[PDB]
């Protein structure tokens, strides 16, 4: 029974470092970082580093490409709160296939625990399901009273 390995998932073994750098970024206001992307490198299961800057989250969805599957990390803060709050969106062009989608979502679950600290997750696929008050209007989003 044992022949490939798991089962199809994100390795994220080639670029260790590289990812985790983007992600330390992200999370440390330290440097210059409010946003980072991740996407494949060629035709196989490896996430690696796509882009990354403190343009906020208009130079992030500037950088998403409609028909690739990839992963914005953005750090912003609350409006009550005022704390920096880690969000999660999971950016999945249409022009991808629906045999992939399901494929993809596979990864998934192992993307999400690398960027842990998510306070909050978004499943989109277009720009507009992406934008900066489309992001924040769910950071807002949390535990407050009853």
């Amino acid at each position: 029974g044992s022949s490939g390995s798991s089962g199809m998932a994100a390795n994220l073994s080639r670029n260790g470092p590289a990812l985790q750098e983007a992600y330390v970024r992200v999370v440390t206001e330290k440097s210059p970082t409010d946003w980072a992307l991740f996407t494949y490198e060629g035709n196989s299961n490896d996430i690696r580093v796509a882009g990354t800057g403190e343009g906020g989250l208009e130079e992030m969805v500037e950088e998403l490409n409609s028909g690739k599957v990839m992963y914005a990390f953005c750090r912003v803060k609350d409006p009550n709160s005022g704390l920096p709050k880690f969000v999660l969106i999971n950016w999945t062009g249409e022009g991808v296939n629906d045999v992939r989608k399901g494929a993809c979502a596979s990864h998934v679950s192992t993307m999400a625990s690398f960027l842990k600290g998510a306070h909050v997750t978004i499943n989109a696929r277009a720009e507009e399901d992406v934008e900066p008050e489309c992001i924040m209007e769910k950071v807002a989003s949390g535990p407050s009273s009853g």
